[PDB]
Parts: structure tokens; C-alpha cells; sequence
């Protein structure tokens, strides 16, 4: 009941950003496509299906093709809803689910059939959707257009009560899966292994995950987008790096935790500063402030670990005027987090979709907006020992300052990542993986 | 090492095959395309990687897009290799597994490079892939044309010693996680428990398996393509049928066993006599004969157990002339078995791809060619209590016919299936599923 009495005011929001879009665009509406089943070549069987982002926008219905909402956001808002009667395949009821009173529902027996149910002229219908060809041949001209994505793309970083909630609930069965996942590793798992005992302690399969799971082992953890996983151990445990989520309601989770097998020695030393610093980074998130300035002060932290561990031989500042931080941390600090792991919105100044600007020595960084409230963020600073990465090191004119013998000591650990997804809140933030007590 | 040896005469057979059907075609080759990771819809990730057919035809390599192989059967095989060299991913070995030395081959750093090494003149080469603006942009104008796939699908039906190796590896592995999924349910296991035992005992992931594995209790083993995995168990267990397989070299095995929880009763007695038509339409596969003709013994020994087991109050004779035995048993014998689980080839009578008919009273039977050594079949009777075909029924002048007291008693156990994987020889029959002790 309380998602349920959250959810009012969700539909009140999106039919206002409709009724908004709509309006400045001279649409009469949009008509949102849940999407279609894509059929493997020369094969009868199907690719997991992935719902239309902007169609679980408005409700959590992710597991159903051929559905379609028709909006404008004065009217109730219409949905067909795809209910094949096959013997073959288990009938579910008709919508009674919290969100079914907020619809106008039509169901749709026959995926073809749906032209009589969409509205007859469609001139100043948007549709919005993947199949452009389909569209076309519903007698759709404006698709995705560009004004209306990039407003609505814009909104969705501010998250209302009813989507907070299912990212707390996201978070929720995620931290389950990271308990198991980390017992597992400590009894001597693979990779495989870990990874199952995951998916059993969330109770989602693997393509309900909301991405693929890094469940890394020693080296591996350098590769920071691994996507294996060894279904045999190796020899020796060192270290083990998990990123991993969960969905609730079309809402993801995003957690990434770094053990040491021995729980001592330098590198169970490195991830407690690390923790350290990733906590510090996650309390710094502050209404006002552009996000691109938290990326430049985690180069500060990491040049400080870096500096202290005396992997690089120079005092932090110099560390990262040199640029030599970009070789152990290269990636993003983090990005916004609702409906897509990472969310939309997370590059804009403002509602038209002009680009917020990087900080000078980061060009690549794409989540540079203004943190405000109601938002919410991955904080995940890294600190990995990658091959080709400290190979390039070698060949620059820093290679005096690297400790190479002490960097040869950490390779078997790969690398560091601790990640937490807090909401930013007026006058506080809410870490929702650390309110967890996952550690 | 066995299967090394072997490949040599696949690549024989395979480089014959081709210079037969590109000679007769007046082509100079065919270019084939491994495929390419699909993007999600406004999104970063990719759905999973599934590789075109026709190429894993030639090469154990699976999980690579961006692959092409140029054949003609007269010249070595040209493989186009995609190998990216980012930080990011593992960068794997240069190919030296036992295929490579019987390919010419080209390493792909990325993949719109290609154009630079596939032949400067398309005129005669047909592209086999299911990117057709790509081979168009990059000048092909011949696309899997019909005689080429019709031919190509006509020959898969013949597997290789190589293949068939390929095929008894699968099925040794499917039915490693048969077992465990057994002990599974008979301790009380949920539907998602046991899928998460077989993946754990097969060590293959989700998305690894040949097909979505069925793994049903109770009235859902009546769905006879139910896919979903309830996570808690049911108040008490009855049945449990699963359908599963698994992967090796791109080779599939299928194989389904249904249980009962008690071991005793009428449900118990119904498999046992399942399971002895189930093994004589297993002996019943012959070079020569057209396997239409075991799918009408199938309905017959269907219509022996409605009768015996007094749930149809007819001679069997009967209820399969009044086509009765189709409301129990809806669905085909079964199919070939190779790269693709339902494989190509199975309702050709010749490599022009002209069909074979299907017996007279069976229109919608798929698999319908004569039988010869070197072809792989599943053979899969069931029998199941559906309530949609069973209301159908019950508004036809046959409905009298039916005990519904005794059809009542049997719904909560839902159906059965049994299925083997059997290759026929030129004097024998090898059933794959029963040499490995699956019971
Ligand atoms: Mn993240
Ligand atoms: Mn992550
Ligand atoms: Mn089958
Ligand atoms: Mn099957």
C-alpha cells in the first residue's frame, strides 16, 4: 500500500510533464511503445526481452511486448495492453495490480491488430518507440522526436517519492545478493559459482538483472568491464571485485564491493582507504554544486592513495597535474540512477538538452549537471592495475616516479572499486546501500 | 585431440559442400557473417551475443561478433577475426585452439574496417548474415539467396563425425544438470531452485543454454512452453518436468524428464508407461523410413494410455480416428537436433528445399523427412491435461467420451514429456541421453 498510495502522485507528475511537452511541441499526445520480441536469425527462438525505457516510465510493466500508451496528459491516460489466449503459454489475469485503476485499458489479443486501437488521425501524434518501421506503417511522421526526449530525458533526474521508493527496494534485494556473493568468495567460489549464489539470494535470473554482473577474481578485477565469468577457481584467492544490481519495478541498483581474501596485508590496507575516501566523496553530493567538481576531487583522493601507499613516488598534487592519476582511475566517478543504470539526463544544462560542460582536464566525463534534490547517484572511485594502462605509464617521462616492484605486488589483486547509490535529499542525503548495514 | 582429428573431415565436408553449391550458383564465394551485439533502445548495453548459424557451421566460435569467413571450397578459409585491443575487456590470445591452422586469418581491431579486407569485387559473392544494409553499404548485393540457404539447410541434416562428437559432449553435460534438478525437486526445491541447480551443475550461464530451459511443478507442467521460474515452492509437490539442455561448440542437446514427487500412484504409473512407448519410438528410427510415420505411432501408443488408464471411455482405436489423442498430445514427436535445437532441414525432401509432405491427418508436422544414417532426432511424446484444449473438448460431440472425474484427479499433476537425443548409424541407433545413465 504504500508504493501504491506513492504512485498518485507519479501519474499526477508525468501526465504534467505531458501535458507540458506536449503542448510547447503542438503534439495532441504521445503513444509510447513497450516494444516487440526480437527473433534470433534463422531461428524460432526469441532474445531476452528489454521494455522501452520511457514505456516503464509509467508503470511497472517490463516483461510485456506490444504494449501501448496514448498520453497527452488532460485524459486518463490510455494503455493496450498485449493478452494473447494461447494454450501453449500461462494466461495471466487481466491488470487488478495497484497501477490498473490509473488506466484506460484495451486488451490486445493479436499484435498486428493494434492499428483500430491507436488514435485514427496521427499527425500530431509522437510516436515514441524503437520500431520506426512499424511506426511508419501505422501511418505515424513524428518519432523520438528530439524537443520532447530530451525534456523528458531532463525530468527524469528528478525522481518523484514513487520512484525513490522502488530504488530503495532495488537496493534492498541487491545488498541480499552482495551478502551471499561475499560469503561465497570466502569460501573459495569461482566466479560462476559467486555469481549463482547472487542470483539465489536475489531471486532474480540473470537477464532480470538490470546489467551483466562483474563478478571478477585477482586480475580481473583490473578489467573493470569483465563479463565472464570463471566457472573453475583459481589456486589462489587474492581478491574478488562485485558489481552488481538488481531491478524492482523497472528501478535499478547499482553496488560495487571489493574484498581481500586474507582480510590483512596491503591490499585489505588499500581498500579501507579507499572506503575511506568513497564515503567522504558520497558526503560531499550537495544541492548546487556541478558533479563534474566530486570527479575532480576524487583525482585529488586517489593521487593522495596513490602518494601514501608510495605506488607513485611524488606528492598528490603532483601526481595530478602530471595526469599519472587517469592510469589507476579512468573512468567516471559516477552518474544519475532510476529507470536505466545510467540514467538519462545526467549531461544537461537544461530542459532543451544543451550539453554541461566537462571540467577542463576531463573531456570524456558525461555526468556533469547540477546536483539538485530528488536526484540520485552512483560514487564509485576505482584504483586498478591495468596492463596496458602502466605499460603506456612505462613509456612516459613519469616512469622514474612509479614504484614498479611495489605495482608488481598489487597485479594478482587487479584493482578497487566501492560504489554506493545515495538520493540527494534539501538538507540531507540518503545512502541507501550503507542504510543497508552491508557494510 | 578426438574432436581435433575429426575436424579435419568437417572441414572436408563443409569446403565440398561448397564448392558444390557455389559452382552450381555461379558464385565466386559466400561471405559469412558471425553477426554483432544488438544495443538495448536508448541505452548502453547490448542484448546477448547470438552467432548466425552458418557461421558456427564452420568454427567453434560463438561469442564474437564482427567475424567473417570467406569460402569457396577450393581455396583455404579466410576467418576475418575480431579482436579489439581496449583496456576495458580481456584482450584473449591471437586464435591457436585446434581450428585455427585450417583458416587463413585476419585480425579486426575494429569492426568498420572491414570493407578493407573482404574481396574489392562483390559481384559474385553471396553475403550469409542478417545485417542487410551492412553487406549493402559495403557493396554486397547477393543476400542469402534461397538456393544457397535451401542447399546449406538440406546437408546440415548430415552431421560429421566432428559434429556428432560435439552433439554426445552437450548431452553428457545436460545431463549432468538433469540429475541435479531431480534431487532438486525431491527435496522440496521451488521452480527458480531447480533451474539455479542444473546452471550450477552444467557450470553454464542463463543465456548459455541452447534454449529457455521449462522447469515446471505441478498444473504448470501442463504449459508446455511455460517459461517462468517461481521463486518460492508450491504448498505441496506433485510433479516436475524440465526441458533442458545445454551448449557445447555451438552443438545443442535437448532432453526433458518428468517426476513424480510420491514415486507411487496413478501420476507415477502414468510416466512408467510413458516411459516404455517413449523408449520403443526411440528403437523405432530407421534409415529409410519417413519419420511422419513414428509421429502417427506416437498417437497411437498415446491413444493406448487414454484408453487403459480409463481417461477417454473409447477403444484406442477410436480416439485416434476422432483425432482425440491431439487434445492430450498437441505438439510434434520432435525435430532434428544439431547448431540449432529445432534444426535445419527437417521438413525438406530434397536440397532444392521442395517439402515433404506431413501424414494426412497432421498438417502442421514440421518434421517430416526420411530418416538416414548420420541425422540426430529428439523423440519427445507427451501427454498433458490443458484446460483451454480440454474446454474446447468439452464443446465438441466428443466430450462424452471424456471421464472429466478422472481428467479432475490428474490436473494438479499437469502432463509429462520425455525426451532422448539419438543419433541414427547405417545399422544401430545410438541414443546419446540413455548411454549416459540418466535413467
Ligand atoms: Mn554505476
Ligand atoms: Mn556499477
Ligand atoms: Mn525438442
Ligand atoms: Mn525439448
Amino acid at each position: 500500500d504504500k508504493l501504491a498510495v506513492l504512485y498518485a502522485e507519479h501519474i499526477a507528475t508525468l501526465q504534467q510533464r505531458t501535458r507540458t511537452i506536449t503542448e510547447r511541441e503542438g503534439l495532441e499526445g504521445l503513444v509510447i511503445h513497450s516494444g516487440q520480441a526480437k527473433r534470433q536469425f534463422l531461428d524460432w527462438m526469441y532474445y531476452p526481452f528489454k521494455v522501452n525505457p520511457q514505456f516503464k516510465a509509467w508503470l511497472p510493466v517490463i516483461d510485456n511486448p506490444h504494449c501501448w500508451i496514448v498520453v497527452d496528459g488532460a485524459s486518463k491516460p490510455k494503455l493496450i495492453f498485449y493478452r494473447p489466449v494461447d494454450f501453449w503459454h500461462k494466461v495471466p489475469d487481466e491488470p487488478r495490480d495497484f497501477w490498473a485503476e490509473y488506466f484506460d485499458i484495451e486488451l490486445l489479443v493479436q499484435p498486428d491488430q493494434v492499428e483500430k486501437l491507436l488514435p485514427y488521425d496521427k499527425a500530431n501524434y509522437a510516436y515514441i518507440g524503437e520500431y520506426l518501421e512499424v511506426a511508419q506503417a501505422l501511418g505515424f511522421s513524428i518519432m523520438n522526436p528530439e524537443p520532447v526526449m530530451n525534456y523528458l530525458h531532463f525530468h527524469r533526474a528528478y525522481k518523484t517519492q514513487y520512484e525513490l521508493e522502488c530504488l530503495r527496494q532495488a537496493n534492498r534485494i541487491a545488498v541480499e545478493g552482495h551478502k551471499a556473493a561475499r560469503d561465497t568468495f570466502f569460501n573459495g567460489g569461482s566466479e560462476f559459482d559467486i555469481q549463482h549464489a547472487y542470483l539465489m539470494a536475489t531471486r532474480q535470473s540473470e537477464n532480470e538483472m538490470p546489467y551483466g554482473n562483474i563478478v571478477a577474481l585477482n586480475e580481473n578485477c583490473a578489467i573493470y568491464l569483465y563479463t565472464h565469468f570463471e566457472p573453475t577457481a583459481p589456486h589462489t584467492h587474492h581478491s574478488f571485485l562485485i558489481d552488481a544490481g538488481a531491478n524492482f519495478n523497472g528501478y535499478a541498483a547499482d553496488i560495487t564491493r571489493t574484498y581481500d581474501f586474507k582480510k590483512s596485508g596491503e591490499f585489505s590496507d588499500l581498500i579501507q582507504v579507499m572506503t575511506e575516501h568513497q564515503i567522504a566523496l558520497g558526503k560531499a553530493l550537495k544541492p548546487g554544486l556541478l558533479y563534474g567538481e566530486l570527479h575532480l576531487e576524487c583525482h585529488q583522493r586517489v593521487a593522495q592513495v596513490l602518494s601514501d601507499f608510495n605506488i607513485v613516488k611524488l606528492p598528490a598534487a603532483d601526481i595530478v597535474e602530471r595526469g599519472i592519476t587517469s592510469t589507476f582511475f579512468p573512468h567516471g566517478l559516477g552518474h544519475h540512477l532510476g529507470l536505466q543504470v545510467i540514467d538519462m539526463g545526467g549531461f544537461m544544462a537544461d530542459e532543451s538538452g544543451t550539453h554541461q560542460a566537462p571540467p577542463e582536464g576531463h573531456p570524456f566525463l558525461r555526468c556533469t549537471r547540477l546536483i539538485e534534490k530528488n536526484q540520485v547517484f552512483t560514487i564509485e572511485p576505482g584504483l586498478y592495475f591495468i596492463d596496458s594502462l602502466l605499460g603506456d605509464l612505462a613509456q612516459t617521462d613519469n616512469k622514474q616516479f612509479i614504484n614498479w616492484e611495489k605495482v608488481e605486488e598489487f597485479k594478482p589483486f587487479g584493482g578497487i572499486r566501492i560504489e554506493d547509490n545515495i538520493i540527494v535529499h534539501e538538507d540531507s542525503l540518503e545512502n541507501m546501500t550503507r542504510d543497508l548495514h552491508l557494510d
